[PDB]
């Protein structure tokens, strides 16, 4: 019960002795050095309980209040944890083994809590305060942390922290997880050698970055790719591979390179392939030049729950460009440049599936037309609760991307599969 | 009559003793300290024939008129008292078991009103004056204070102080006012515990918000749920609740923050249920895609009269948020994410019953088909002037939802519940 | 407007407003026109649900030809039909025609409806009795 007493005082003489407004005097190490020193001499003056290990963990305790997160360390350290939700100072549940449990761990105030929140999020460059109380970021290490500030949040600063796992999957992964059919798994690899201008749309959690990662395997090694993102998420094995990333704005609110300079000076680069990490804005519209003037292969995920609300989306974002076309224009830019469009979705049971693999046939109208290669079929749900269902062929034996297929050799292998699929 | 004049010159005289200017100078402890001593010592030196009783009623009453909340201060600490409406310094309403009544309660003055108005608004950090005369916030304890200013309002300073009602109507109270027979209520309940996303429809004050209030009272306790809301009103007992909020743009639009962003923000807190307060806006639509990929049990109320209306207000709101969906599709979202209408409406007498708990089955055609379980039929009118009905279960014995409620071990219970209906 | 029809909807029943037209229909487009102002992307039919739901009663004043001013109607939102709002008058001032010094002479008279749309509201009042001998007395003529 000593230990909180005693972690005040310890806090209390080492401001006296070195104030937080010190920062950036008495750096990492000097810190680590005095502050050591100056809890030892404290140990010795003031009488506690701690022994010679409790004055280094004293020690240690003020290192992370100087350096650390806080009591966020143990958990974020253990792998095991998969989730850390905070939902206010005193109660932080965790994530273990897929079931979500209480944690005996506890801020000391709604203050030390959304100071901590700050320091999470300003890795990247960001901020979240009652100015604007929701961030969303990614960190570098690979995993994803929500906040919500005071004003919204009624209970205290609300911090959600999700560790990706790191090691990704692969095509023969999303078929033994029936997520897609081996004939459309043949098919998407035709789609991926055949250089098809694809779109992966998704919703939150679907599975874009993983898709697209798996597509990306199917790049022949001899082409020259430029991957922009922000996070370097995906991971190629070709050996003619430019990685770049975006570099969010300073403090200051200057210095940025939004992926829409990226993609644009990435037509420059004379690259075969483009591939935009994730389009959010008006990067849209760059990307679909790269798809139309002679970078076929291109490919790009966005946030979408269907092909219809994609190609919405990607109208809304050119529209946000500001560049006054007028909408058939860009419907007219979007039916030349994209050819499939690939639909990640996350299942009412939790489970993730290639629900559609459409294709933009063309314009009619000012209403674009798509035909579906494949269709999640659902039929209802198992004894376990898990939604069943199956990937059915639309019977549609010549793709758009006839042609391209045809030009590397690969028509034979695309028509066995969609026969293949036809046959059940 | 005396008690008016002698308070009068002891404020005089004590302000010349211990000046209310002399902030961080005699503080508050300090403050009320000096302001016995000053009470006593006046006793004496300004004659009053007020006692050792009313000497230390008008030693509190300067200690709060110099600090506290003015006369608010016992309205304030009644529980039975349920708003607190004053319109002026001179005509303080209080509602008091759902009746508004006029109180002997008068303030000074304008100026002291709109003093006591600006204490109370500085607690959350906002100010009220003729710069910025309309202030709305929620104080710490859950209550909320509106403000207006004189320059807006004639009468002077307008204050309403909105207690925040801790007791709540559970389900057996709700059978008890003959709303909803037993029977339906156990098949509420295990429609509740079965994690269905339901949508609780009804019109104005047909109280469709304490409906949704004791519906979240099945919520397995082990479930983390978000609650998103305009005005705090539910209360959740559930140890894993996360409480979320709008707020409003101020005066110059700025810092708005719609109930569509905070649904869109709780998919990425990884939620197992979604609780909107009351679905107006856009956000229906990121609501249903929240119970379609796989955030089952999310409820929300909507302003609807029958489900049949209930469903197209839903879809005139989806396609309110111009995503360019068609009509089929929005159909075939609604179908796949609700699973539950529940139906309360307000009858002619005043009356509130619960008077359809109907399944959205599927599609026939363009239109979406429902069946009833649970039905009010309303036969005639008591000599009394009431309303007379009975409910009664459309004899649908199997319910849609009967393999997930299988699936929970509530099979049984459903079961017993058709039959007591049907045996009835 | 758009608030003030929010406020009729939401519990606050009793509400009062005026605003410049001519007929009670062009009032109702009017209405529609405001709401549009408003910017919140509602299509028309979704504003003519609002306007059937949340209004009850439309009195209609008017200034007449020879400066007289005389409540010419008491309309009632009845309700949608296809996409046009349907309307029923309680009162209406009939001209029959002109006096010996230019005067407009006309005559109030109910066009004999017993059952208003708001019959149920007045009866949770008390007041079904006065509606009913009201309209009664009207109609007796
Ligand atoms: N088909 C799948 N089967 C199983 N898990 C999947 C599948 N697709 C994606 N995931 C999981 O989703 C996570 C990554 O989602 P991701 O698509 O990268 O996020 P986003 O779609 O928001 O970019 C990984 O942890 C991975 O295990
Ligand atoms: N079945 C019922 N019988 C009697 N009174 C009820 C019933 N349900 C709710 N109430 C009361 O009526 C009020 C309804 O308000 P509320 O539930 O907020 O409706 P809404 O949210 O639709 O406006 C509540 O204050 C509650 O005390
Ligand atoms: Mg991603
Ligand atoms: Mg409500």
């Amino acid at each position: 019960d000593y230990y909180h007493a005693t972690k005040t005082t310890i806090f209390n003489a080492l401001l006296n002795t070195i104030d937080l407004s010190q920062l950036a005097q008495l750096d990492l190490k000097q810190a680590g050095e005095e502050i050591r020193d100056i809890v030892a001499e404290l140990v010795a003056i003031k009488n506690v309980s701690m022994s010679v290990a409790e004055q280094e963990h004293l020690v240690q305790d003020i290192i992370n209040d100087v350096l650390g997160y806080g009591p966020l360390e143990p958990l974020l350290a253990r792998d095991d944890i998969a989730d850390i939700m905070v939902n206010g100072a005193h109660r932080v549940f965790i994530e273990v083994g897929g079931k979500v449990q209480l944690t005996n761990v506890r801020f000391r105030d709604n203050l030390q809590l959304m100071n901590i929140c700050q320091r999470i999020v300003s890795q990247v460059g960001r901020r979240v305060d009652e100015s604007s109380p929701i961030c969303d970021a990614r960190l570098p290490d690979g995993s994803r942390v929500n906040v919500i500030a005071p004003p919204l949040a009624l209970d205290g600063p609300t911090l959600t922290i999700r560790k990706f796992k790191k090691d990704k999957l692969t095509m023969k992964n999303l078929v033994e997880f029936a997520s897609i059919s081996p004939e459309g798994a043949r098919v998407l690899g035709v789609i991926g050698a055949c250089r098809c201008n694809l779109v992966i749309s998704g919703g939150t959690g679907s599975g874009k970055t993983t898709l697209l990662n798996t597509m990306t395997a199917f790049i022949d090694p001899t082409e020259r790719v430029v991957t922009c993102e922000d996070a370097a998420e995906l991971q190629l094995q070709q050996p003619h591979v430019v990685r770049l990333e975006t570099r969010p704005p300073n403090l200051e609110g200057s210095g940025a390179v939004t992926m829409r300079d990226l993609v644009k000076n990435c037509l420059r680069m004379r690259p075969e392939r483009i591939i935009v990490g994730e389009v959010r804005g008006p990067e849209a519209f760059d990307l679909l030049q790269a798809m139309n003037t002679g970078h076929d292969g291109s490919m790009g995920t966005l946030h979408a729950n269907s092909p219809r609300e994609a190609i919405s989306r990607i109208e809304s974002m050119i529209t946000m460009g500001g560049y006054g076309l007028p909408s058939k224009t860009i419907k007219e830019m979007i039916v030349g440049s994209v050819d499939v469009i690939i639909q990640a979705a996350r299942l009412r049971d939790g489970s993730r599936r290639i629900t559609h693999i459409t294709e933009v046939v063309g314009l009619e109208g000012d209403v674009i037309v798509t035909q579906d290669l494949f269709v999640y079929e659902i039929t209802g749900e198992d004894e376990h609760g898990k939604v069943v269902g199956k990937h059915r062929s639309t019977g549609i034996a010549r793709p758009r991307f006839w042609d391209r297929a045809r030009y590397y050799g690969l028509e034979r292998e695309l028509a066995e599969a969609l026969d293949a699929a036809e046959a059940l």
